[PDB]
DNA sequence: CCGACGGCGCATCAGC
DNA sequence: GCTGATGCGC
DNA sequence: GTCGG
């Protein structure tokens, strides 16, 4: 539905979830905003008052009442009065960069660091994930093009495969579901040797750090990596953006359920979910577990691909480009 | 009326 | 030094 | 902020 239906109303809902979770610090607001956002930015009608919004569920009262205040004068005062507010503007801007969230906002406010300028002049108070949010946050905030990420996935399948041919890799996320544009890269990686029963990892950001992919590491651990990958551009033309890529290396046993769930979307899986309880089996990230008479889940059940999963509670095959 | 609302993996801090 | 809490992103 | 036991 075009945004002049509603976009007035998605806005102001956005601006509030946006201002209840990097001021106000209320996570279960953000998100009741957010589902009201999204609820309403799906409805094909242009909404004439809050009762014809309050039908749709994540609306209630209180978002019917500033729906009111909207229609009736174009504008809502309190996020007027949020707006005049320079140490709230400070708080939800500085949230802009990746690794400082709602508390190091408000830490670096309360010290007089309210720009991009101030956090480059006070780099010693800064972790090494903010300084790389703070690096690239401008790519950070870029939408990688579907034609980008198919080039990505090409170095990232193939230099895997150069570590050890056994890896197997399979980029997830929006970009799975056919999206034309993507966020960022997420890639699970398993390996035979790797089960829930007993370097990984390691070699593989070695490799893409060797071929001059992967520019920068946000975070590493044993199972997950989090940095900063770069196309490749040809002598003398215009650089690629940064890009944010993670890498989640699963148990091989867990490894389909993982794909299942890290491909979404989250309605898709929230629905799967629901119809394999029906059918006595339940779903979570990393396995599918039968149900007995009395709802005590058995042991995880045998997934050797993604369509295991759906042929186990009697479900055709969604095609990953089906799930939104 | 009042608790749930996803929760894991990693970096970093608090406390011992 | 360690354990456990918190902040963070997804 | 909304939902539902
Ligand atoms: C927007 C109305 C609020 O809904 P939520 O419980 O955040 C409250 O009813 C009043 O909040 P105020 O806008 O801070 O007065
Ligand atoms: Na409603
Ligand atoms: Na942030």
């Amino acid at each position: 539905p075009q945004e002049t239906l509603n976009g007035g109303i998605t806005d102001m809902l956005t601006e509030l979830a946006n201002f209840e979770k990097n001021v106000s610090q209320a996570i279960h607001k953000y998100n009741a905003y957010r589902k009201a956002a999204s609820v309403i930015a799906k409805y094909p009608h242009k909404i004439k008052s809050g009762a014809e919004a309050k039908k749709l569920p994540g609306v209630g009262t209180k978002i019917a009442e500033k729906i009111d205040e909207f229609l009736a004068t174009g504008k809502l005062r309190k996020l007027e009065k949020i707006r005049q507010d320079d140490t709230s503007s400070s708080i939800n801007f500085l949230t802009r960069v990746s690794g400082i969230g709602p508390s190091a906002a408000r830490k670096f406010v309360d010290e007089g660091i309210k720009t991009l300028e101030d956090l480059r002049k006070n780099e010693d108070k800064l972790n090494h994930h903010q300084r790389i949010g703070l690096k690239y946050f401008g790519d950070f905030e870029k939408r990688i093009p579907r034609e980008e990420m198919l080039q990505m996935q090409d170095i990232v399948l193939n230099e895997v495969k150069k570590v050890d041919s056994e890896y197997i890799a399979t980029v997830c996320g929006s970009f799975r579901r056919g999206a034309e544009s993507s966020g960022d890269m997420d890639v699970l990686l398993t390996h035979p040797s790797f089960t829930s029963e007993s370097k990984l990892l390691h070699q593989v950001v070695e490799q893409l750090q060797k071929v001059h992919f992967i520019t920068d590491t946000l975070s590493k651990g044993e199972t997950k990596f989090m940095g900063v990958c770069q196309l490749p551009s040809k002598n003398d033309e215009k650089e690629y953006p940064h890009r944010r890529i993670d890498i989640r290396l699963i148990p091989k046993d867990q490894y389909y359920c993982g794909v299942l769930y890290f491909t979404g979307s989250d309605i898709f899986n929230k629905n799967m979910r629901a119809h394999a309880l029906e059918k006595g089996f339940t779903i979570n990230e990393y396995t599918i577990r039968p149900l007995g008479v009395t709802g005590v889940a058995g042991e995880p059940l045998p997934v050797d691909s993604e369509k295991d999963i759906f042929d186990y509670i009697q479900w055709k095959y969604r095609e990953p480009k089906d799930r939104s």
